[PDB]
């Protein structure tokens, strides 16, 4: 009931008493443990009013005991007030306080999130009063220009109207605002990134003239209070780019490869005081890793791998030679290289774990403990010679939270 | 209750009915998920008559059904003359065969080893009629010869009397039959190797003579019987070496490592049947990166990336430049070319991942599953460059098995 975690190389111990507030589950059970599995089914989202109200209590109360007034006249008459309100229309409304701190919030909780030592400086936008697609074009246009700042990056989030029958729904059909189209070829190879390739497809559909190359920022596609959604080309002068060469290899421009400066994740759910957002996508910046090893080099995305070991004169008949691992370092160190050198903002994984475990220890002490998804937290190269592959991890689902949800391509009803 | 486990690079799914046969708890609950968790207590070890025919019997139900006997006349009298044993003295005896049987099995049940392809090719010595610490030596030096092999190293476990009444334990009080000493500094500092630092100590009590140098092979500390432990030296001959040299670079010999062929963990309880045998020494060959990676370059172990990046003329002030992991890529090339310069067998992390995945898919085949702990499959450098980093993971815990328990030095209760 008082959970200890262990640091195995500093011999550091913290208590865990946070997981106890923990509401909803996991996965695991007693005879089976799944924090392997990619998306489980409790990280996956019509709500009724019986359930709404202690949700919204529940959000209410810590809410009003994080601003140091638990059970003051101002924290008893909004709980009146919502109820009243939940009464009426079955559903309720967040003050806007009560939205940024839910937003920050939802993100302190991610325990998939090695950046989360940042989670109070967010900057929300609402957009709750956004009725069109073309209002959502433009709340998300001034999300990129704000959150890029020139290449000194800033965090942000841009909250549509929450889901209310279930039709209605805000979304964004992007996985990320900006993302590179992935076209296959007539030999079924493919150009571009293999992630996106059904995405590009559903555009080339509505209508998008594909300039079928290599790194073609896709439009956005956003469906507005249910209806069909509707293709916008975000201005090219607001997608920041970085070109990747080496600080020693002169090859490497000419590989000629160039990433985006802005992650910016849009087909997530949050929730908040049992109110669903089904549109809000946020932005940060990015590990380096992200980049150089999945992107560039995860077999299903760009897969470079290949290449760079060729340009390195690297032994590649042998896979004990190592020469996958050799020309993987080379491609983070271009990663970062290229991104400092331009000042725009990217951290690398050393730097991002020691944070990790900075913030974990704030969160022990002022906060009794700290979700955190081992799977996920540990970056995909050099794992041990980060502190956080000898961190133990208690893994609990904390609301308010970042969801999965389904693409909407496999659940919008259809009529034009 | 048919789980699903997909393969994100290939979308392989496969389908596991084993973990209904799952007996042991694995630490998770519904509310929370400890995969990061080291030493969970389930992972842990005076057990009665009446928790022991169940256990008993389930064995031996698994046993008969492997060999096409299940409930066969052989099968029901097996059933009563161990049902009668246990009458007699509430214990008894494993065949030759089910102990072959289960020893093969708890391996072919560890969720932590990427190494099981190989489970059934097991070379099994029964040492139950030891009776004296001399006895034990004798054994492990005849399996460390046998496993051994002259660089072709064969997979072997020696398994020691099993527990009774729980004073009268056999324990190996080494966690690995060849390990290097831990010698601390006058200044603080740490000659060897930092892990075995307190068992060094112990040994010094005991009365080893320490030749207090980098690289000494530790003796054998062997309980018998619930007698206070004995030390013995491995005959030199015995404990088979190989320097470490890079294939480019030059200085790499004049760093002067060295480590051991063989890796056979010794600290660990077998558990067939419900029955204990909390000595039983086992061995099989290297990956790679448990040298490489863990044993050179823990912060808390030897910690040479220090020293190698320096004769690399590498950039060690800013954290950025990935200096670490360029080190650390050559540090595990140069640990593999030794080895195989020497035909001592050895297995690179590409290739052991893929045959993980080789394995797994038998045993969906086969059996209906396999348990597997990502957070342990997955090698400590270049994770998403194998295949294991993208492949779904069920971890349960199915019997016969491996378990951890207590080091003898906090639980034996001394006369001598
Ligand atoms: C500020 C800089 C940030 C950094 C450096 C960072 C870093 C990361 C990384 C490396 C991952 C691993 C996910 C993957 O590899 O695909 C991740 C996951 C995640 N981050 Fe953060 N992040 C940042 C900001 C944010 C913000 C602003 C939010 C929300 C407001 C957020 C919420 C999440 C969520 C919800 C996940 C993973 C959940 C899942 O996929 O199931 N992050 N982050
Ligand atoms: C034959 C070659 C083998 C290879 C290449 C191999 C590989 C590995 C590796 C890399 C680990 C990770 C553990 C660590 O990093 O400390 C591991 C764990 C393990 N192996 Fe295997 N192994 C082999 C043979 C065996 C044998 C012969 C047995 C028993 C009969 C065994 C049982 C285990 C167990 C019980 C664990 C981990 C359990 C724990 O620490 O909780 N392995 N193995
Ligand atoms: N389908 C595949 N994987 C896959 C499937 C479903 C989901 C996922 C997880 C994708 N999370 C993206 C993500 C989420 C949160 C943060 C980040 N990062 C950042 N810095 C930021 C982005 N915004 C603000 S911060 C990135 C991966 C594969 C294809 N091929 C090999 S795996
Ligand atoms: N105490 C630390 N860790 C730690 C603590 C307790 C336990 C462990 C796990 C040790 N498993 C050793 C092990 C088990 C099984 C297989 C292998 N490998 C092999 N190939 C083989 C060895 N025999 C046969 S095959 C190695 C690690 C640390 C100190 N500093 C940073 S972590
Ligand atoms: C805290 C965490 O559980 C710990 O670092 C684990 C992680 N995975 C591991 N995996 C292997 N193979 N060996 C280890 O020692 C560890 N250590
Ligand atoms: C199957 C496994 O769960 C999958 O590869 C996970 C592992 N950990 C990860 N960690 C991060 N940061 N991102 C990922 O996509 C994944 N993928
Ligand atoms: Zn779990």
């Amino acid at each position: 009931r008082f959970l200890k975690v262990k640091n195995w190389e500093t011999d550091v111990v913290l208590t865990d008493t946070l997981h106890l507030k923990s509401t909803l589950e996991t996965g695991c059970t007693e005879h089976i443990c799944m924090g392997s599995i990619m998306l489980p089914s409790q990280h996956t989202r019509v709500a009724t009013k019986d359930q709404l109200f202690p949700l919204a209590k529940e959000f209410l109360d810590q809410y009003y005991s994080s601003i140091k007034r638990f059970g003051s006249k101002a924290h008893m008459d909004r709980l009146e007030e919502v109820n009243k309100e939940i009464e009426s229309t079955s559903t309720y409304q967040l003050k806007d306080t009560e939205l940024i701190y839910g937003a920050k919030h939802a993100w302190r909780n991610a325990s998939r999130c090695v950046g989360r030592i940042q989670w109070s400086k967010l900057q929300v936008f609402d957009a709750r009063d956004c009725t069109t697609a073309h209002g959502m074009f433009n709340y998300i246009c001034n999300h990129v220009k704000y959150a890029t700042n020139k290449g000194n990056l800033r965090s942000a989030i841009t909250i549509f109207p929450q889901r209310t029958d279930g039709k209605h729904d805000f979304r964004v059909w992007n996985s990320q605002l900006i993302r590179y189209a992935g076209y296959k070829q007539p030999d079924g190879s493919t150009l571009g990134d293999p992630a996106n390739v059904q995405f590009t497809e559903i555009c080339i559909q509505q209508g998008w003239k594909a300039p079928r190359g290599r790194f073609d920022v896709l439009p956005l596609l956003l469906q507005a209070n249910g209806n069909d959604p509707e293709l916008f080309q975000i201005p090219p002068e607001l997608v920041l780019e970085v070109p990747i060469r080496h600080p020693k290899f002169d090859w490497f421009k000419d590989l000629g490869l160039k990433w985006y400066g802005l992650p910016a994740v849009s087909n997530m759910l949050l929730e908040i005081g049992g109110l669903e957002f089904s549109a809000c996508p946020f932005s940060g910046w990015y590990m380096g890793t992200e980049i150089g090893v999945r992107d560039y080099c995860d077999n299903s995305r760009y897969n470079i791998l290949e290449e760079v070991a060729k340009k390195m004169d690297l032994d590649m008949r042998k896979t004990s030679s190592l020469w996958k691992d050799q020309a993987l370092v080379e491609i983070n160190i271009a990663v970062l290289y290229s991104f400092q050198s331009d000042k725009v903002t990217i951290v690398d994984h050393h730097s991002a774990t020691e944070s990790f475990i900075k913030h974990m220890e704030n969160e022990y002490r002022c906060r009794g403990g700290c979700p955190a998804d081992w799977v996920w937290i540990v970056p995909p190269m050099s794992g041990s010679i980060t502190p956080v592959f000898h961190q133990e991890m208690l893994n609990y689902r904390l609301t308010p939270s970042f969801e999965y949800q389904p693409d909407p391509w496999n659940t919008h009803v259809w009529k034009g």
